[PDB]
RNA sequence: AAAA
């Protein structure tokens, strides 16, 4: 045989390149499988083993059950799982203090198994693989594309077994040892390993980022992946408010393992992907408001879909807050109430006020008797809608504007008892009652002014949608100015 | 009514 001749001359590098090319005859398979049993005495044999295994799994016409059983001595159950279970490739860097040029970002191919843990590399300690099996409760097969020392690959291998999809592992690497119960053990040469991983255009995850396998599974096998979007008015409060959002997120039991830096590292997110700064907004400028709304749509789209890593849109949880009540109303109209999101109200810190993860349309459910708001109405066309939930009373100027616009109707919504000091809590009942009064009394043409918390207007935007003919008037410090964007325009259609 |  051709490979038999190459094997007799120990030309493993020629065999590797011949395997990297997809030009292999079936008669060469018996000698190819036998190379997997050789001792890893030099890196050329180990790298030849890796390419052989990678070819059998990517080109399954070379994946033979008879050769798996007679050559590798695998039982029929392990041989099937090697044939049918998908493999995961995870990166991990190694630094040789004795030979700095021998350092490299290595790869590990992992296949989950049922009742057997083994490797094809002779330099690997079997007890170190048993520790991974005990920590993850998963048997596995692993092979490496390089010869190295130490146990710094254990976190990477555990990542390949816990992660459900490969995309989360395509742009990240790991380093660290794993204990028998899942706790991450520190390793050496973190700074050197980081320069190796970044030189390969990847991000390194060290024990300084992940402490146990439960925290690791929060990112690699997430149940509710929390992301952040905050709108603010001052740039100097950007980074500080991102950490305050992370603080309020960590208060939730479902997101106790959330870390801002880990979200940025695992999903290739930067600080600006999670905020929108508008220092001075001219609410009379239609085009200027359009850029802000477009930038909102682009950032939210990037957060809900990420870089294609997330496949189930229900897993993303958008922790959102805004800084301008008029701007938040339009943000909510575009956001809609089909995406799982949590709205936070900021006073001193971020306060969770509306949780749409269990019932997203709870801010839209009408009630027969109003418990949180008081309604004083005279329904005629056109209708002037006034919302009074904050400290400043807009009724006087709202009714002045009603007669300036020749509006014949009025719908005055204000807090039932107490005013400007809404108790911090589930604000979804207030929003549902405000939506009820608006939806039950809406006319052919409507105008709306509001003095309410920004989180209230944000939620109200999601409840209303873009179907209602409402003209919004923004209070420019002392006078109402018409927003040149009607609340039913086609540019406000929710794409989510 | 510009994180009320």
């Amino acid at each position: 045989g051709h490979i038999k001749q190459l094997l007799k001359n120990k030309r493993f590098e020629v065999i590797k390149a011949l395997v990297e090319s997809k030009k292999i005859k079936q008669e060469w398979l018996e000698d190819l499988y036998s190379i997997l049993l050789k001792q890893d005495t030099d890196v050329e044999i180990t790298q030849a083993k890796y390419e052989i295994i990678k070819l059998l799994l990517t080109e399954k016409k070379y994946l033979n059950f008879e050769l798996l059983t007679k050559t590798l001595n695998l039982d029929q159950q392990t041989a099937i799982e090697i044939m049918r279970n998908p493999f995961k490739e995870v990166y991990f860097p190694t630094y040789n203090i004795e030979n700095p040029e021998e350092s490299r970002l290595n790869k590990a191919l992992i296949i989950p198994l049922s009742n057997q843990t083994f490797t094809l590399n002779t330099f690997v300690n079997s007890q170190d693989l048993e520790t991974i099996k005990e920590a993850t409760n998963k048997n596995f097969f692993v092979i490496f594309d390089n010869i190295f020392s130490g146990k710094s690959y254990q976190l990477a291998v555990a990542a390949g077994l816990i992660a459900k999809e490969k995309e989360i592992l395509d742009n990240v690497a790991f380093t660290g040892e794993v204990s028998s119960n899942g706790f991450i053990i520190p390793v050496n040469h973190l700074e050197e390993k980081k320069e190796i991983t970044e030189k390969a255009k990847k991000v390194l995850i060290t024990p300084e980022d992940i402490e146990n396998l439960e925290e690791l599974s929060f990112w690699l096998n997430p149940e509710h992946l929390p992301v952040i979007f905050i709108h603010i008015n001052k740039p100097e409060l950007a980074l500080q408010s991102l950490k305050q959002m992370e603080d309020a997120i960590k208060k939730d039991e479902r997101f106790k393992y959330f870390k801002l830096e880990n979200l940025k590292k695992f999903y290739r997110l930067e600080d600006q992907d999670m905020y929108l700064i508008t220092p001075s907004v001219d609410f009379s400028n239609r085009e200027e408001l359009i850029k802000i709304l477009n930038e909102f749509r682009e950032k939210v789209s990037k957060l809900l879909t990420l870089e294609g890593v997330i496949k189930d849109h229900n897993k993303v949880v958008l922790n959102i807050s805004a800084g301008i009540s008029t701007l938040a109303l339009y943000f909510g109209v575009i956001l809609g109430n089909r995406q799982a999101s949590i709205i936070y109200h900021y006073q001193k810190e971020y306060h969770k006020v509306i949780d749409l993860t269990d019932n997203p349309r709870k801010i839209k459910e009408k009630k027969s008797e109003f418990e949180k708001i008081s309604v004083n109405k005279n329904i005629q066309d056109p209708l002037m809608i006034i919302i009074y939930l904050a400290s400043h009373n807009p009724i006087e100027k709202g009714l002045e504007l009603k007669e300036k616009l020749r509006a014949k109707g009025e719908l005055i919504i204000q807090s039932k008892e107490h005013q400007g000091n809404l108790e911090i809590g589930d604000w979804s009942d207030i929003v549902s009652e405000i939506y009820t009064a608006i939806d039950d009394n809406k006319q052919k043409e409507n105008y709306m002014v509001f003095s309410a918390p920004v989180a209230i207007m944000l939620a109200l935007g999601m409840a209303l949608g873009y179907f209602l003919p409402i003209k919004v008037f923004h209070y420019n410090r002392d006078e109402y100015i018409e927003v040149p964007i009607k609340l039913n325009e086609e540019i406000l259609r929710s794409p989510f």
